């Protein structure tokens, strides 16, 4: 349970894989994972896959994509059709678990094509740092440790949850939404959620962050409209 | 020309009545019409009716029945129906023309059964069954205040009313529990210290609309605001970002 | 009975007594009754008199002596000690009695030193005023609130103050015993947070911690003053200054 | 001494002069001054003058226009061209009494014309202007404080009435049609967004607000409309004074005096 | 002179020891003088003491028994009786002393019996620090940390609960749980750097100044959890926490006037 | 195109010049050059040269100096006087690149008297330099910021300014003359405000007035400073305080 102890059992979970694809979003976590596969494995031996899909922001992929070579990795990008599948379309409560074994199935298919031994990602499918028993604590300290200083420092979550069970989710809805929570964020509002009511937008911010956002309110709103929204409002009770 | 000339002008037309029955809101310009209705024709002569509805709130008629008697006139309050008529619980742009329709024709009725010969109301500069003095004698809002202080009137309601109406989009059907929602809301906020708001209602959402200049000292209410309209029925609670109107 | 009643009733009181003291607050009643003296008994039979004491700003001493004036009264200071008093100074529940019974005592010398036929206040439809024999010609004549506006209305009064203000004795928990360096402490600290542009404001009393409460919807508002206020109440004494997170009572 | 005593020798000082031009601003002082006039001299006796100027708004002296004409008195409008004058064009700090002998030397104009036996107004670098004028301040010579105004004005029945440009322009910045203008719609634009009590202080290319400082939490709402209005009326860079209006009436005792010597 | 100089006087000075024993609290100072340690003298010759109190929060323990494993060390928890002492019961103003005394003593009982020859502390410019003797200011100590690697330690100054409470007033279980629950509350809505000062039926609230515009939106939701505390007035102290430190220069002499008068 | 092809042209262009001086700022890419200067040549072939000026900061001189010894390389100051410039003193809009001439102009008469082939800086792919014939072997190699960084992370770099400062000519308008009591009165309230929790900050300076440039998100959190900064800017000789209602570089 020291560090040395933990960066020991990764190690050694690494070398008896042989060849691994990781899933790799650029978030702190996924980026120590393929750092360490990379230095036990060798470049030729990982695969680094970045998956592009609707649901995520294109600013996430190209970011994962850059870091990854960044970090010396042989990086594919390969591109998911979510709203192919019916329950992601419709935005079913179990749409989470449709989008999973979509995902893990296109990492499954091109690791089995590129003769890895398993698919790794990075939860603190192997998760080897849980495995290891990582906490934050352990991967900010490896990381530093290995000289890494750069990754995503907003870990993103899926758009799906900006609208109501049952909403049809659409293309143009979709990028309606990534739009606006784009300017929102540019506005020094890391942590935001546009939720999607139609011709209402509600959103979502940290209630310490709301006296902060005043200053931006008319501009918010005429943004928010010429994306086509009626209405832009601010949900009082805050992020959550 | 001169607010001398204006009041002269009103007081020659209110002589000319000799009996009126006056349509009084509580504002300043129906307080001005009733006052000088009292000062030139006597209590007698003039009847102050104060309309109850659905539309409007109790608190405000119930301050305008005690200003008219305040006033000294006989005060008569009267209830009205805005929503059995169908054009206005469906609330489209026409529903202004019924609900109008129901108003005068309802102070008509009152009037023509206590001899007066023309209802009144405070309309002014900037119906054919009601007369307005002050947009004949052309007040202007600043003629109004002028004369209202000359006369040592102060006490009105100095906040605006509007029909709950304006809270539902056009094609909602008005009910007595979404008006009943809005209307505790609207009064819970202006209990808070905000006079001028708007709760707009769209469904499980409650849009709140407030003057730009008082967001700012709002933030110290957000959690209470949020769980009390909640407990009244809202799921969502939002203040709108473009402010009052 | 009738409005047109009532100001009848009042105008043959008055003009019974002939000449008058009349006790003078600056609020809506006393104005009332100061007005109607003048209009009824002439501005040379009529004396206005403000209390000035520690229990109150000299604000709203300044503020009544101008109202009185700009009426048409002669007008008239005095000032109370009412820390003299035990019952007072202790701030005992019955301390407002003790405070109302010098006051009234007060007004009697002087109504019997000009030739006044009593001393009239503002009360409207107790104990030291009737021990004291003043008149409350409003209450008297059937005057409720509505009635006092009413006439003033019709008298075309529209100047007074409109917030009665409050013994300084509130901010003192009761049995507090009060003294002139408190008083003055307190005094001084509201004063500087009415010139802010704060007018509802308490600085409430707790040894070496200053607690203030305002108005909730004010208290964003208070943000760009935190630190002069800080020093500001630190130099008068106080070794903490505090915001009530309640807000105003 | 007395109200009526002072009120007296108002009474006769008017009587003296049988016909008066009387300098009206809309204030309560010239709105006494002006009612017993009339009162004493009738109204055929009485020229009410308001001036008209670049230096004042248009909404200032159309109020007291019309409550020369509520008073029931005879008006006449007169227009005088401040920036003639080299010191008020330059904004020097004399540049009051030069606007003071403009004005009286354009009021006597005007009472000698229509024979009027003084000029009066409502008060309470060489001569005084009124002095080098002759025009008489009856108020101040029946020793009217502000209270006694006030108390006559209620006696009187007067229930209805009412600070130059060039304070927004630092000494020595020549004042221009087009940058008098400019700060004018400026604090217009800023009054209609709620704030009544404002000073658009002007730069050259850069406006300094000063409001309230009890105001400058809720204006913050308003900041990126009012950077981008004040730039399109000609400013280059909008900017909120930090001390607020008055600076330094607000302060602590300390911090107060720390202010008065920086100045 | 340089950093390298004064990082090369630790070495020798934690050579020539051998063995040590490291009273660690987590904050980035003891954070270098026990990885320092472990460099030189290797994980059988160092232990690490956490000390466990009531005057401190379980989360700074937990925090530092985990971040002296990660960090490689033999740690060792102790729990110390620090109101067994009148003067730190009653709160006395050199109840400072009698804690640090009564600290000691315990880390000098578990270096003798471990062969530690001294006990080590983080102190900076019988126990030693070594940072002081090697003239290591703030900024070396930040400057070498990162040098080193070390990325976790008590970003927020941990600090002893004695300081909510006035002189002479007496630590009771009751009063320290309600000032702690009171603390760990405001952290919970994102205020890390937080005092919640103890005046009997009052609680005065201290918060850096940059944050108490943030806080308006909690003042109802503060004051009602609080008063469940059972303070009866939940007040914000207006000159914050650390109050003077961010005051220009005239107004910080005043406050230190002021500060002074008590 | 590979990471290792670029470092190994950086690694062929250092052995050529076997002795350098290395214009120092601490940030990334003079923090990767100086590393990799001394990795290849040693530390007695390698001078890291940092500036002290009136345009920038004591602080800043003093954290290069120290990055620099950090690192191991022999380092030593030099004291600009950028103002004896008559373009640079006038703010002019082309006295950005008279500093730059006056910079690169003191390099190489270090460089020619401690006997170093060449002074590098740390321009990437990404005019007074050229002229002086200094050397930008990151550039040279192809480096963007990608690389610049791929590689720091190789070297186990983790240390350098990660906020690269703008010299103090930015403040004033151009054709006002630069003086040592303006500038200093610049910097010590940009000192001030800085401490007070606002890392981001301009004191744009325009004669009696000082408008301050804050980024939006934080003016509402400045609120509780205004009287502070007001008497604080004041005693630094300003007579008006100003927000920037446009906020950061308005």
């Amino acid at each position: 349970a020291t560090l040395a102890t933990k960066k020991a059992t990764l190690v050694a979970a690494l070398k008896d894989l042989q060849r691994v694809t990781v899933a790799f979003s650029g978030g702190i976590d996924s980026t120590l994972v393929l750092k360490m596969a990379l230095d036990v494995l060798g470049r030729d031996n990982v695969t680094a896959v970045v998956a592009n899909s609707e649901l995520f922001t294109d600013e996430e992929f190209d970011k994962a994509m850059s870091l990854a070579e960044e970090l010396g990795a042989n990086v594919q990008g390969t591109t998911l059709d979510y709203l192919s599948d019916d329950h992601i379309k419709n935005n079913t409560p179990d749409s989470w678990y449709y989008a999973k074994k979509m995902f893990y199935s296109r990492l499954n298919d091109i690791a089995a094509n590129n003769g890895s031994a398993a698919v790794l990602d990075g939860m603190i499918a192997r998760s080897l740092l849980q495995e290891a028993d990582f906490f934050k604590t352990d991967v900010r300290a490896l990381a530093q440790e290995l000289g890494l200083t750069n990754w995503n420092k907003v870990a993103s979550c899926s758009v799906s949850s900006r609208f109501p069970y049952g909403t049809t989710l659409t293309h143009d809805n979709i990028a309606q939404v990534m739009a606006a929570e784009k300017y929102l964020r540019s506005l020094g509002f890391p942590t935001v959620r546009v939720r999607f009511h139609n011709d209402i937008a509600r959103i979502e911010l940290p209630e310490a962050r709301i006296g902060d956002f005043l200053v931006f309110n008319d501009r918010v709103n005429r943004q928010l409209q010429s994306l086509g929204f009626r209405y832009v409002t601010l949900d009082l009770g805050g992020f959550r």
